[PDB]
């Protein structure tokens, strides 16, 4: 990379660091105890998760390049022009500066005239604009490639699946919280925000409950897309394995989230059917967790193979130098696959609100971390032994 | 330069920027009107000027390298392990972060126990330690070369002059304010600071007055070193020109600063000899400015030459692309050589107390800027046509 690119990476990282420190200190001093800070947390959580995802993605690209995994051939990107990790670090740092500035302005009151609710709106409006700018400025080829890919994923039955389509839909399975925060923000300004008050951003009413049957559809949105892609892939190929077995993996989420919305609704009423539904919500919690975990370990990463030989419990060939990495990865995935399922059901109105909001906010970055670790061995098991059969050489 | 070096340059620059912005805002809000902020300004001015000097020096090194001026041969540095501009930018950024942090802590009160006067002391103590660290860490070769050079300059009659000795003594002629701030700080804590009070840094006294006669000797410390070096050069070379004419250039400062302590001293008394002294101070103020300016233009930069030809008013060969640079430089040097002499006389108490401290604080960075511009054409006129007769090829 050129020297100005590394200069810009470091510049944005340093501004981000100091902005974070002053954010924490203003939080522990300037803020006032009486008002509620939760809408404010629920609104900014999505941008935080997006920035973290881009940073971790930049570390993924560095790891793939150094270890020798040909990720340009698998994604079928152009050999000549490709983003390297420094460009991703730069985008992450810039969007992080805007996030820190908007949140800081929401804590302070730098301008009297401007109402506080404007700042959250001004941040997310800018991000959409940067992505959809018509002019050939600011990584225009990257934004255009991403936009064409996004169009194909959201219209799933109609296109032939390629590695990139399959890959982005999975990433969207772990980023579901951003969609929920967006539906929550869209709902909140429309119904529970009083526009007339000068500082109405920090005011419960009905804006954080799975009651109007919308929040369930919103977390089943990515699982539905992957289930549909698996069915289309089965149509073309005509092989029941592994396309019909994989679709079921994605269908388990429907039953589990269906039951959340059911026990919570029955409980809130004076109904005695609540116990029965509670028996079922639990059963479709262990089934889903075990099914996703076994699929991860044996089919996604390709471990526990018969001819492992020396690398015991692993596969025959390994690309990353240390076996410790693989063993820590196995244990980490095992303990975080159990954490993911609980936060999914919980979002759909289960545990009384006071204790629930701190579990989701703590466990969302850990789900992004689990996807970050999943990327390494998935791409490695693709490069070695053609696992998805997307190229079929 | 390696990528980690550029990353570090940008990191320290970004932290420095945000620290400066919060410094300004805390100055215009947190600070209190009743107490005096001048001791606090006179103490930190020296560190500010040192940081600015290092940054501008880094720009000088970039300019010399690109234009093709062999500054490694002139300074006689080792061709294998030289420093580049990025390393200077890095030192400047790091020391600037420490300066901003210490001043910020002096504005706030982050720790109750610690008295405020400790922080100025903690900053300058660290800087000395970084320079004199015995261990081979943190640019140990650079610090050792600089330390040997400094020893030779402060013991001037005893060593043979080389380009590096002559060059550092001149740089010290424009950095005289740092010495004054140091003598002022050394004096202030000892006599006018009441140790018992918790916040006595921002309390007037005898500290800034040129009376005991100490401040005049500190004013003429660098001019004396250059005058002595010129006499030594004439002893070895046996040439009355330009070593006896150049020594006089440096001797004019003695008469100039001797008529400031005198007029100021006579005025404060009920003495009628004050008028006579004032008519002499102006005469030497004007004889010094013209002498230094003519020497600069004709002997240091080598302009106004007879065989200029096409480059009119310039010399025959020019290395920097645009003539506009040379013309702006001539005008800038002409108008700043008049500014330099006023603040030298003024420091030794010529004006009233209120009308003087803002002139020195504004005109000190402009003197550092004039030396920054002087460096380009001095090194260029050395590389072209060997002017100082130091190598004598
Ligand atoms: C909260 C609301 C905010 C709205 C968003 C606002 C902020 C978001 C802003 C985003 C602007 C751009 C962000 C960085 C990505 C740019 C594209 C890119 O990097 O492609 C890289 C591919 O490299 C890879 O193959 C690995 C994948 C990299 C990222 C893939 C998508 C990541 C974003 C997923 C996010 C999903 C979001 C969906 C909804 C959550 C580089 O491609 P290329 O090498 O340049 O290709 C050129 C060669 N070619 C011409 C042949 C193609
Ligand atoms: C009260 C407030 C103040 C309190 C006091 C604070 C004090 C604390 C201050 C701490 C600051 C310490 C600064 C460290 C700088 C390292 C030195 C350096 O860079 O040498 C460079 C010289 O390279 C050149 O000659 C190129 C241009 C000239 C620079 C020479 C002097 C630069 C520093 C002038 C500074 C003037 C400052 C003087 C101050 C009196 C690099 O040398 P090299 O290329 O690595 O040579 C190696 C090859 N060799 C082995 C053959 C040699
Ligand atoms: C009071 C003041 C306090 C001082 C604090 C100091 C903070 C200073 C921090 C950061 C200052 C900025 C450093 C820029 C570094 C660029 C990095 C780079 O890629 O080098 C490029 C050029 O390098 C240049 O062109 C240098 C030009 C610097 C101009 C800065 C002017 C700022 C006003 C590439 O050069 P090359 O590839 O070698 O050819
Ligand atoms: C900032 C404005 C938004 C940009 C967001 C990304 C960070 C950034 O600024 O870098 C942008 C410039 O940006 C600058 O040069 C100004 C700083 C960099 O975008 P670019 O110049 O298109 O990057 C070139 C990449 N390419 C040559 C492979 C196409
Ligand atoms: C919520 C969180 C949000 C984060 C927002 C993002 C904030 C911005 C954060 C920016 C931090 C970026 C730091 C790396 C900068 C690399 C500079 C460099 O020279 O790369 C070199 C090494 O490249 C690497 O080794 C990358 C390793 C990154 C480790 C970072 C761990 C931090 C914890 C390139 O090496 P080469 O190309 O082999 O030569
Ligand atoms: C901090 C201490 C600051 C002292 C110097 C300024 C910044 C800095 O630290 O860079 C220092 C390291 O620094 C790091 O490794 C990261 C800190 C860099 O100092 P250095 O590693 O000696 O630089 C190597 C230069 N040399 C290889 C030509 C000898
Ligand atoms: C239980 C917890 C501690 C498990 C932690 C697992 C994490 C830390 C492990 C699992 C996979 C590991 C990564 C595997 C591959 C690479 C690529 C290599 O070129 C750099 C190290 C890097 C980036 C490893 C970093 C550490 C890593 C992310
Ligand atoms: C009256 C005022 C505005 C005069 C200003 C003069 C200043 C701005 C001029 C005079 C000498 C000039 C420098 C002369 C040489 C170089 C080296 C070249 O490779 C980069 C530009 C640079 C660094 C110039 C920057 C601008 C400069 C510093």
């Amino acid at each position: 990379a050129p020297a100005w690119t590394t200069f810009r990476v470091g510049l944005f990282c340093g501004i981000f660091i100091v902005l974070n420190i002053t954010l924490v200190l203003a939080a522990v001093f300037k803020l006032e105890t009486d008002r509620s800070i939760w809408p404010l947390i629920r609104i900014y959580r999505g941008g935080f998760l997006l920035i973290e995802f881009l940073f971790l993605l930049g570390i993924n690209t560095y790891g793939w390049r150094q270890a020798g995994v040909n990720h340009v051939l698998i994604f079928e990107l152009n050999p000549r022009s490709n983003l390297s990790h420094q460009h991703l670090f730069e985008i992450a740092g810039f969007l992080g500066i805007l996030w820190c500035l908007s949140l800081l302005a929401c804590f302070f009151a730098p301008i009297s005239v401007i109402p506080t609710y404007v700042y959250p709106l001004a941040l997310y409006g800018f991000m959409v604009f940067f992505l959809i700018n018509p002019t050939k400025t600011f990584y225009y080829k990257s934004r255009f490639w991403l936009l064409k890919l996004l169009f194909r994923v959201f219209t799933a039955p109609f296109h032939k699946v390629g590695f990139a389509d399959f890959w982005l839909a999975d990433q969207l399975n772990s980023l579901s919280v951003i969609l929920m925060d967006l539906e929550y923000m869209i709902c909140f300004y429309s119904l529970e925000l009083k526009w007339d008050e000068s500082k109405g951003l920090l005011p419960s009413g009905i804006c954080h409950k799975y009651t109007y049957g919308v929040r369930a559809i919103v977390q089943c949105i990515p699982a539905w897309l992957r289930f549909i892609q698996c069915l289309r892939r089965y149509r073309d190929t005509k092989r029941a394995f592994p396309h019909l077995v994989n679709a079921g993996k994605y269908s388990t989420t429907f039953f589990m989230v269906t039951f959340a919305a059911l026990y919570s609704t029955h409980k809130e009423r004076g109904h005695s059917d609540t116990m029965v539904f509670f028996y079922l919500w639990i059963v479709f919690y262990i089934i889903s967790s075990c099914y996703t975990l076994i699929w991860d370990l044996k089919m996604d990463w390709g471990l526990f193979d018969k001819n492992a030989g020396e690398n015991t419990f692993l596969r025959e060939e390994i690309v990353y130098p240390q076996k410790a990495y693989y063993y820590c990865a196995i244990i980490e995935d095992v303990i975080l696959r159990f954490a993911w399922t609980i936060q999914i059901s919980i979002t759909s109105t289960t545990l009384l609100p006071h204790s629930g909001d701190i579990i989701a906010t703590v466990f969302a970055p850990l789900e992004v971390f689990r996807r970050f670790v999943w990327n390494f061995f998935r791409l490695e098991n693709e490069h070695l032994n053609n696992c998805g059969e997307f190229r079929a050489v």
